[PDB]
């Protein structure tokens, strides 16, 4: 590794993810490193993991071989999210800028060089001087985020679909021992059809340390402060369940303050699943809200419960952006 990062550094490269990942964990420990005064030219290095974005003369500098266009997409965990076009290639992309001193190698080793159709495909990244620019696959559709907040709430149908597009894609992370961290709408992409869903920003990720993402999605085991395994993620995915029903995260309509006293010390939110949902969606999330997760059901079989659910209330038949549902009121 330590001859591959030696021959990688200083150029920007076409070549595959092992390389990419390899040169990561080096810019993760630079951001540790105390600033030192800048060149007259900025570092720039990283790998293109498509032709879609090709270096030029083994740079790949913005404003220069690439630019963003149009307003930013949103924000993520770490930097801003961009629409970005390369100049040569014509072809655009995302584009994440993360600063140097925050970014945590696990952004691209969760999802360099995965092949999932619920996974957003890493296109590389490139890093100049204290910048890291990660480019992934453009969705049109925005986030379910954003559905969620438009719609007010989500059918049954439409979250169980939904929910089980997100399985499939926890299933082949925690395979590959990928723990996502952050499971929640904001980190769901859809297409602009609204039929397919991604898992998008790793920057909670951790290879099996977890930095925790929103209070509200946390796992029991998380906010008690014992140690973490890929059930965090499944915790999550039910919260996001709830919040695609509800209208509102979980937690937050019955209390107030810090929430991580409240997850630790309460029952799991079983009681936030709406009375008029399908036996079968109501057992899947109870088996998703384990507050132990050695008995907490695996992404793989709640998966299988919410797949079992969607048919049980007769399949997708709800409509692509239809009308709006008020959300749960506060009690
Ligand atoms: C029309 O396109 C869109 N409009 C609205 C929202 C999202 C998109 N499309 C899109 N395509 C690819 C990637 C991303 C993306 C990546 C990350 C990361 N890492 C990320 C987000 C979007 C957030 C939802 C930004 O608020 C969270 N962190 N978005």
């Amino acid at each position: 590794e330590e001859y591959l990062v030696h021959a990688l550094q200083g150029s920007v490269s076409s070549g595959q993810a092992h390389s990419l990942t390899s040169l990561a964990k080096t810019w993760a420990a630079r951001g540790s490193r105390s600033r030192e005064p800048s060149p007259k030219t900025e570092d720039n290095e990283g790998v293109l993991l498509t032709e879609k974005l090709k270096p030029v003369d083994y740079e790949y500098r913005e404003e220069v071989h690439w630019a963003t266009h149009q307003l930013r997409l949103g924000r993520g965990s770490f930097g801003e999210v961009h629409r970005m076009e390369d100049k040569q290639t014509g072809f655009q992309c995302a584009v994440k800028k993360v600063r140097l001193e925050v970014f945590r190698a696990e952004e691209l080793m969760a999802c360099a060089g995965l092949t999932s159709p619920r996974i957003v495909p890493l296109y590389g990244a490139v890093r100049e001087g204290p910048w890291v620019n990660i480019f992934m696959e453009l969705l049109e559709g925005g986030s379910l985020g954003q559905l969620v907040k438009e719609q007010g709430c989500l059918p049954e149908d439409r979250a169980l679909y939904y929910l089980g597009q997100a399985l499939e894609g926890l299933e082949y992370l925690h395979s590959r021992r990928i723990l996502h961290g952050d499971v929640k709408a904001d980190n769901v992409l859809l297409s602009s059809d609204g039929s397919h869903a991604a898992l998008c920003d790793f920057g909670h990720a951790v290879c099996l340390d977890y930095i925790p993402g929103t209070e509200t999605h946390m796992a029991p085991e998380v906010v008690l402060g014992r140690s973490c395994d890929a059930k965090v993620d499944v915790w999550s995915s039910c919260c996001m369940m709830l919040h695609m029903l509800n209208g509102c995260h979980p937690w937050t309509q019955f209390f107030r303050g810090p929430l991580c006293l409240k997850i630790a010390s309460e029952p799991p939110p079983v009681r936030e699943i709406p009375p008029s949902c399908a036996p079968l969606t109501a057992q899947a999330i109870q088996e998703g809200l384990r507050k132990e997760p050695i008995h907490r059901v695996s992404a793989a079989e709640l998966g299988g419960k919410v797949n079992r659910a969607l048919q049980q209330v007769g399949g997708l038949k709800s409509p692509w952006r239809g009308e709006y549902k008020e959300p749960r009121h506060p009690p």
